[PDB]
């Protein structure tokens, strides 16, 4: 049986270690790979994955994982596995990222964004191989969300054997381009920006998917995705156009699944691109934006005004924080104080794809542009292809960027740290390039304690600091709506933002 998913864009590549967008994860990590530990679909609960069981030392600095046996790897035209999963794979997967001496470290650019952004190089002291079926992680300090961290997409295990093969053949790039994983599906064919075909893996270690063939029909236009859904040319599609929600509810052939989101949408101010280095300027730009107008026009009831990086559905939300108000006058005032009465110019980057946290960045950009123009700030809206957009944003080419996030492990750390830490400002997703001690002083300790309450107090203070510093213009939290054809049985809306098709069965 064949199932066809209408994806929002093209995957950046096939090695989840190198990327950060969900677009790529849905086509790489999710269908083709596995992690030592995993999340039960639809929840944020860890479940054994490639690791059958594990133990944590009393000091909380040593995680010991027992790999399960009889785990087969996929077969490619250029490669056929001779052995099954072993500790050598796991060690390789992590060493590649941590160790600059590993041959593969610089392959494909060597941009281990998450690993580096999460400060893993300093956290992980060593990745030991106790024996062929037992791996050991020795940390420099205890990391509360570490177990969870390992269930994330970047922590996907790649094949050491296949890696060696391509190494000898003189074409290591193929490891990253022609994926061989242990996952339920296996890449069969990929036509750039058009279609991706996967076949169910027969030798999969777990429950084989009831779908014999999985096809991603890359359809970037939300209206077209809906079109295809109706004509049953697609059974599932993500990020429905807010206007279309109404219809979809009414449509009897469509089962519009809805669930509150674990996401944020915001504009990052590149804090080291003057005049954005001035808090006053950042605050001014924030006050000048009529946020409510945006929520109303763009989200149309599908989302709500946001004031914190963390959504209300997260266990750290500081509701005492009071959002900035739309106050053009105050904006003008601050701009005066900063010595910028005459105004200035900046670019505003907006992505060309729909995102769970931003239904139409394009239109949102125009509104912000217009608002800023009213206080004398001339903005140039700039947009590159989704992939390029992220690449350059990371390199810091922008002055202002539309961005957002969807929790990866249900832990506040994955939000505050991964997105606004100093480690993240250097090689991570902190596109605001903001690094501030007072913040670090809260965020870092909050990662070491097992005392959930101290964590809560810390993350709450963090939201204040962040508010005062205005490193980004927090825009909105969006509600998740996943349109699914009625013929599709067993679909579960993933709070972590993935689109899982193993468990699904169309008939």
């Amino acid at each position: 049986k064949t199932l066809v998913y209408c994806s929002e864009g093209s995957p950046e590549g096939f090695n989840p270690q190198l990327f950060t967008s969900g677009t790529t994860y849905d086509a790489s990590s999710v269908p083709l790979y596995n992690r030592l530990v995993e999340f039960k679909i639809g929840t944020t609960e860890v479940i054994p994955g490639l690791a059958e069981k594990w133990e944590v030392s009393e000091d909380g600095k040593t995680y010991t994982f027992h790999l399960r046996k009889g785990v087969k790897w996929h077969d490619n035209k250029e490669f056929k596995p001779t052995r099954e999963l072993n500790a050598d794979d796991v060690v390789f997967s992590f060493d590649r990222q941590k160790n600059a001496q590993n041959p593969y470290h610089k392959v494909s650019g060597g941009s281990y964004e998450y690993f580096e952004g999460m400060g893993l190089p300093e956290l992980i002291s060593e990745v030991k191989k106790v024996d062929d079926n037992t791996v050991q992680f020795v940390l420099t300090r205890p990391e509360a969300p570490f177990l969870a961290d390992l269930a994330m997409d970047f922590a996907s295990i790649l094949s050491k054997e296949y890696a060696d093969a391509m190494m000898k053949a003189g074409t290591p790039e193929k490891l990253d381009l022609n994926p061989i994983g242990t996952g339920p599906f296996q890449l069969q064919q990929y036509q750039k920006d058009s279609r991706i075909r996967y076949k169910a893996f027969d030798g999969y270690w777990g429950t084989k998917p009831q779908i014999d063939t999985l096809v991603f029909s890359i359809t970037p236009d939300a209206s077209v995705r809906y079109a295809k859904l109706q004509k049953n040319e697609c059974q599932v599609m993500p990020y429905p156009n807010p206007a279309d929600i109404a219809r979809m509810k009414q449509d009897k052939s469509i089962n519009l699944m809805e669930m509150p989101g674990l996401n944020v949408g915001y504009l990052s101010y590149n804090v080291q691109k003057k005049p954005l280095d001035d808090v006053k300027v950042r605050q001014a730009l924030t006050y000048a934006v009529n946020k409510d107008a945006i929520i109303k026009a763009v989200y149309q009831g599908a989302g709500v005004s946001a004031k914190n990086l963390i959504p209300p559905t997260m266990w750290g939300y500081n509701d005492d924080v009071q959002d900035y108000t739309y106050d053009p006058e105050k904006a003008k005032a601050l701009l005066k104080e900063a010595g910028l009465e005459k105004g200035f110019s900046i670019d505003l980057w907006a992505m060309p794809v729909q995102r769970p946290y931003n239904p139409n960045a394009r239109r949102m950009a125009e509104m912000i542009q217009a608002d800023w123009a009213k206080v004398g700030v001339q903005a140039k809206i700039v947009t590159y292809e989704w992939g390029e957009y992220l690449k350059r944003a990371k390199d810091g080419e922008h002055q202002t960027v539309m961005m957002g996030w969807t929790g990866d492990n249900g832990d506040p750390d994955n939000f505050f740290a991964t997105l606004f830490s100093c480690a993240a400002s250097e090689q991570g997703s902190n596109y605001s390039k903001w690094c501030y001690k007072p913040f670090e002083d809260l965020i870092q300790p909050a990662r070491a304690t097992d005392d959930h309450n101290k964590r809560v107090e810390l993350y709450k203070q963090a939201q204040v600091v962040m508010h005062d510093q205005a490193p980004a213009l927090i825009i909105a939290h969006s509600t998740v709506f996943e349109p699914v054809r009625k013929e599709v049985k067993g679909y579960v809306v993933d709070p972590l933002g993935k689109h899982h098709f193993e468990n699904v069965s169309i008939e």
